[PDB]
């Protein structure tokens, strides 16, 4: 079976260490080809991206998944050149985050769902390149807007059998909004991968949603603006909880006996103009690692709390590769 | 103080007949590239346009000026080869419109301020080429945003010499609130056309501006819901008041001496996606003349209402070609 990447498809045993929520960029539709000066150049930003998959991939990363949809400024000829460069593959991206244009917002049902299909079965742009997974996002209380968008997503999902990324931004449960919906429309929890899961302590939320057949994303692992008291953006945009803490709830899924239903990720990037000026600053001092972070930092603990490596391929390895596989039917 | 076109610099004398406020097609960025079968697809939408574009040339109008922004989803490529094949000289621009992305909406005026500077000295994306001027809109009460947009903006015109053109979203006024601050930052008035301005019939409040020295926008003549009451769609984009009614205000500020201060156009466009689904179809069901409604509907609408042919030609020629030369 095959999973497109944005150098074309490639086999499930390919695929190998897969880190499930990561960003080259995040950014805005076309912003990085009308000011690519904000991030001192394309150029740059490609270098310090290339240097940052190479250090994942001497780390043991194989792939990463960039989530970042259309309106989060995906480049889709970035990702190419970064993932040849570093000889890691790029899984991309359809669907709609948290800032769609007009063009996107004022869209039906039934339009966002043959603009995912597009993106999924034809190519993203002119490029051929077709997206291997479709995120969504919602805030608070699923507004009309997002349920649209969530529905969309489980049509595309149904006829293509490539699976869903959501998380909710503001507060950090929402994950049983997202399972309502998708269920409605007929869609097995086991293509839905309900992320950020991490940003929450509540572990008999998590272990019944994962009970229910869901993905849990713990995928904010390295975010904290502990250290950060100073500024008022990095504790909104991290938060104010230990990474360890967000690395022990993988512990307690397992133990649980949801192995199975674990993914794991740093959600990094190697440039961000969607929020404050030198974000990328903050983000870099507080973890340096990059998407290195998860098998440099995260991995050695789990095993250092006595989780046996083969659980952790598990997790790491063959969970990526059931859920990215396109699969119709559960 | 020649002017940057999207087929290279021309001269004064070569800008002609000028609708001074146009769109090739209002979308948002990165759009049509993504998702060009919205359009039917983009070898239409292109055909679409230079068809209309060969039938304003044919009107007489020889140059536009596309007021879509990065935010409108403005594709600086789409607007070359039309321009090329339309044989229509286009001018682009800079700016930002009321649907900036959080890239946008998260800057500073200083950054704001290096945006517009880039796309009118170096240009727009990898193309090479600079914006002939800068777009701004407002909503009713200027946001905070908005006013480092237009002190941007005021920035941008002061160190390249490029103008400002404006508007406010509904039929609103808003004119007041934005000079004030265009002149807080020491912008010329002669450098900055208030846009829109057809869309309120105070006669009070356009004159007060000209007297300024502003330029005048009156600039969505052909649009008007009139007959489609059934489409509050229509209502809400287009307004209550007819084409006529619209004109008879350029008519009316050349009575009262202002015929210098007056740009004309029609805010038309080719494709929509910025708004409902199909749109255009609705626009065009109610202006088939496209961007040569001007030149064939209003021009000789103000003839026969006894303004001379050469006023006219001072509207439609001199004045744009006035607006349009960068200064300093
Ligand atoms: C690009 As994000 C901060 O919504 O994971
Ligand atoms: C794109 As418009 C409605 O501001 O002319
Ligand atoms: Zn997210
Ligand atoms: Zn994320
Ligand atoms: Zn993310
Ligand atoms: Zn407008
Ligand atoms: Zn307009
Ligand atoms: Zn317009």
């Amino acid at each position: 079976d095959r999973i497109n990447t944005v150098r074309g498809p490639i086999t499930i045993s390919e695929v190998g260490f897969t880190l499930t929520h990561e960003h080259i960029c995040g950014s805005s539709a076309g912003f990085l080809r009308a000011w690519p000066e904000f991030f001192g150049s394309r150029e740059a930003l490609v270098e310090k991206a290339v240097r940052g998959l190479r250090r994942a991939r001497a780390a043991g990363v194989r792939t990463i998944v960039d989530v970042s949809t259309f309106d989060l400024g995906r480049d889709v000829r970035l990702l190419a050149e970064v993932s040849r460069a570093a000889d890691v593959h790029i899984v991309a991206a359809t669907g709609v985050w948290l800032d769609p244009p007009l063009s996107i917002r004022m869209r039906s049902v039934e339009e966002l769902t043959q603009f995912f299909l597009r993106e999924i079965q034809y190519g993203i742009e002119d490029t051929g390149i077709r997206a291997g997974i479709i995120k969504v996002a919602i805030t608070g209380k699923v507004t009309p807007f997002q349920e649209l968008v969530l529905r969309a997503a489980a049509r595309a999902s149904l006829a293509t059998g490539v699976p869903v990324i959501t998380h909710t931004a503001g507060s950090q449960r929402g994950g049983e909004q997202q399972a309502a919906i998708f269920e409605s429309e007929g869609l097995s929890p086991s293509r839905v991968c309900i992320g950020h899961s991490d940003e929450t302590d509540d572990l008999s939320y998590l272990t019944a949603l994962a009970a229910r057949g869901y993905l849990i994303g713990l995928d904010r692992i390295p975010h904290s603006a502990i250290g950060l008291e100073d500024n008022a953006s990095a504790t909104a945009f991290m938060g104010s909880r230990s990474w360890q803490t967000r690395a022990l709830l993988i512990k307690a899924l397992i133990d649980q006996g949801y192995m199975k239903q674990i993914l794991v990720s740093n959600d990094w990037l190697f440039g961000i103009s969607s929020y404050v000026t030198n974000f990328m600053d903050v983000m870099d001092s507080v973890n340096p690692d990059g998407m290195a972070f998860i098998p440099l930092r995260v991995i050695p603990f789990l095993r250092e709390k006595g989780i046996p490596q083969e659980t952790l391929a598990g997790i790491t390895v063959t969970n990526p590769a059931r859920f990215l596989s396109p699969t119709l039917r559960a």
